[PDB]
């Protein structure tokens, strides 16, 4: 029930503008989607997904989901944040960011810019795979 990649979703309303500046103060790689402001909603009569990011985020050492969801809560507010998943596949996840893992893809899923990913902490996704 531990593992050190896990990935969750940020959303503008329920985040300080200082987000991203607050993410820098940690300790951990992480890596940070484009904007996705244009994903096809699940909503019944919606078009688009509420806009968010996306985050990669590496532990030090094996830690418990619940224990990065209660950092993240701690750093950016209680209501920042729904849910931490775990990552197994840490190189599909990265791709994932702007939708061109090959699951993304075949779902033809919105493609973003990766020059709009932005890394923290020296994020190098050729370490981690
Ligand atoms: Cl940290
Ligand atoms: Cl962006
Ligand atoms: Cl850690
Ligand atoms: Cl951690
Ligand atoms: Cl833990
Ligand atoms: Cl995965
Ligand atoms: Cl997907
Ligand atoms: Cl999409
Ligand atoms: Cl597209
Ligand atoms: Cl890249
Ligand atoms: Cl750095
Ligand atoms: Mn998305």
């Amino acid at each position: 029930e531990k593992a050190r990649y896990f990935t969750f979703l940020l959303y503008p309303e329920s985040i300080p503008s200082d987000w991203e500046l607050k993410l820098e103060t940690l300790g951990v790689p992480m890596a940070i989607s484009p904007l996705h402001d244009k994903d096809k909603s699940s909503i019944k009569g919606q078009k688009y997904k509420k806009a968010h990011y996306h985050v990669l985020y590496i532990a030090k050492n094996p830690v418990t989901a619940d224990s990065v969801r209660k950092k993240i809560k701690l750093l950016l507010g209680e209501k920042s944040l729904a849910m931490v998943q775990v990552v197994l596949n840490v190189e599909n996840m990265y791709l994932y960011l702007t939708h061109e893992s090959k699951d993304a893809i075949a779902k033809k899923k919105h493609v973003y810019d990766k020059a709009d990913i932005k890394l923290i902490n020296n994020f190098d996704i050729d370490r981690y795979v």
